[PDB]
């Protein structure tokens, strides 16, 4: 009961979720308007990705993916399909980011990116090939066009100095000039949410929402042009990057924030920023569980009130451990092994408590995430005339894909909050790479 009283703090009633949903909708409306776009916690950044009236280039494309724990370079072949365009990743290489490069300047980081591109083109006999470049940049960008935009600020622990406020495409093109080895036609820069939505659209034309639940958490959707006041025109739709991770940054989530949320935030690389994301993302989930277990040990409710050296160190309870604990069949074998590796010798009840602590944090993440998506979907419903809105949501991220129960708790909670909406959820197959190449193929018809 004492353990259950502490875990009860993570509960969110239907009215709590509807309140989050309504406040998300409010912040989304505020971000789209000129008078409030600047002070808005939910930035609602125009991407310049429009509902295209046909015009795509076919062939091989080079796709870049910067945002995750590592960095990826891939080759994607695009062609004329039934729907419109098919796309397939043919070659790929993952590169790790060094400590001195992540701490170093923007020019140091982008030179390393340019060095990785050289390594890929050399080890694939294509340095002599002038390919259009597609760039998936999983960070908040204020766009001037499809191939132009400034980094607003780093998120998810990134720190490369002299990057914020500068044209990201400009940094990459300058780094390529600084090398002289190869030549790239940097054609498009898209967010990971956008890349995911675009790749899912060719499988289902009803896909007008992109959502990422991985290290970070964010969504994009197709907004009516007349509602995107930060761009000129009233015809068609434009994809808007909500940057919903920053919801709560103006105090919108204060009544829902817990001692563990406050501890994660103070110790993070961005204190006071990405608060909503800090309740959901894989960068923070395992850390939230760690802080809960530590509370239980101080209250003498877990491990006889004794925590290990590893359990008392930041980042030790990895997000994958949350997913592993919740995959346990009931024999406690998976929980025991995780805890033993963390230097603990848990009892049968300690294992059960750790499971409960994991479910409490991951259920809150799924429910909080659902209120956001329901907000986007109901906002889209309002700006349309039909009996039932049938919409497809394109999804990516390890938390949503790999966690044993997140997906289902999330789907059930979204459907509950979205009446007269028929939602289809599709997972992206190489969404970041294919999406960036698909946007690049259309953008090529105008620039290259
Ligand atoms: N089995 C797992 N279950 C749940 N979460 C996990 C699992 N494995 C890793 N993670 C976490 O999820 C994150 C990695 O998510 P990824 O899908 O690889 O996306 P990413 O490319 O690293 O960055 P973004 O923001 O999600 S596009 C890290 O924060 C991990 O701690
Ligand atoms: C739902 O809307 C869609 C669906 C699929 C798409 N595939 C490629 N490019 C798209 N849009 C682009 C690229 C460049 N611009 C100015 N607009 C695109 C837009
Ligand atoms: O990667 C998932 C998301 O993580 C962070 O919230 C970024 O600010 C956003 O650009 C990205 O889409
Ligand atoms: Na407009």
């Amino acid at each position: 009961t004492l353990v259950e009283q502490i875990l009860a703090e993570f509960q969110l009633q239907e009215e709590d979720l509807k309140k989050v949903m309504r406040r998300m909708q409010k912040e989304m409306d505020r971000g789209l308007r000129l008078e409030t776009h600047e002070e808005a916690s939910v930035k609602m950044l125009p991407t310049y990705v429009r509902s295209t009236p046909e015009g795509s280039e076919v062939g091989d494309f080079l796709s870049l993916d910067l945002g995750g724990t590592n960095f990826r370079v891939m080759l994607v072949k695009v062609g004329e399909g039934e729907e419109g365009q098919w796309s397939v990743k043919t070659k790929h290489q993952m590169y790790s980011i060094p400590e001195d490069a992540m701490t170093g300047t923007a020019e140091m980081l982008f030179d390393y990116i340019s060095e990785c591109i050289s390594d890929f083109l050399d080890k694939h006999q294509m340095k002599h090939k002038k390919l259009p470049l597609g760039f998936t940049f999983s960070f908040p960008v204020r766009h001037e066009d499809i191939d132009k935009g400034i980094l607003l600020n780093w998120t998810k622990g990134f720190k490369a100095s002299g990057a914020e406020g500068n044209n990201v495409v400009g940094l990459l093109r300058d780094a390529i000039k600084r090398r002289g080895d190869f030549e790239m036609d940097v054609v498009a820069m898209v967010n990971d949410t956008v890349a995911t939505m675009i790749s899912c659209y060719y499988e289902d034309h009803q896909c007008e929402v992109g959502m990422i639940v991985g290290t970070g958490c964010n969504a994009c959707y197709m907004e009516e042009m007349q509602n995107v006041e930060l761009v000129e025109g009233d015809e068609g739709r434009m994809c808007v990057n909500t940057e919903w991770g920053a919801f709560g940054d103006s105090g919108e989530l204060d009544e829902f924030l817990l001692e563990y949320d406050r501890l994660v935030d103070e110790s993070s690389a961005n204190p006071g920023q990405q608060l909503y994301e800090k309740l959901i993302g894989g960068k923070y989930m395992g850390e939230l569980v760690r802080l809960v277990l530590l509370r239980l040990v101080d209250e003498n409710l877990l491990f006889h009130g004794e925590a290990s050296e590893q359990l008392r160190t930041r980042g030790a309870f990895e997000t994958r451990f949350v997913s592993q604990v919740e995959s346990d069949t009931g024999d406690r074998k998976q929980i025991y092994n995780i805890l033993s590796t963390l230097g603990l010798r848990p009892s049968t009840t300690d294992c059960d408590i750790v499971r409960r602590a994991c479910e409490s944090v991951s259920t809150r993440a799924a429910h909080m995430c659902s209120a956001g998506l329901a907000g986007v979907i109901n906002r889209m419903r309002e700006s349309r005339s039909e009996d039932v809105m049938r919409i497809t949501v394109g999804v990516d991220g390890s938390v949503y894909k790999l966690h044993p129960s997140f997906k289902e708790r999330f789907h059930a909670s979204v459907r509950r909050l979205t009446p007269s909406c028929e939602i289809t959820f599709i997972e992206s197959e190489e969404g970041s790479g294919r999406g960036a190449a698909l946007v690049s193929a259309v953008a090529c018809k105008k620039a290259c």
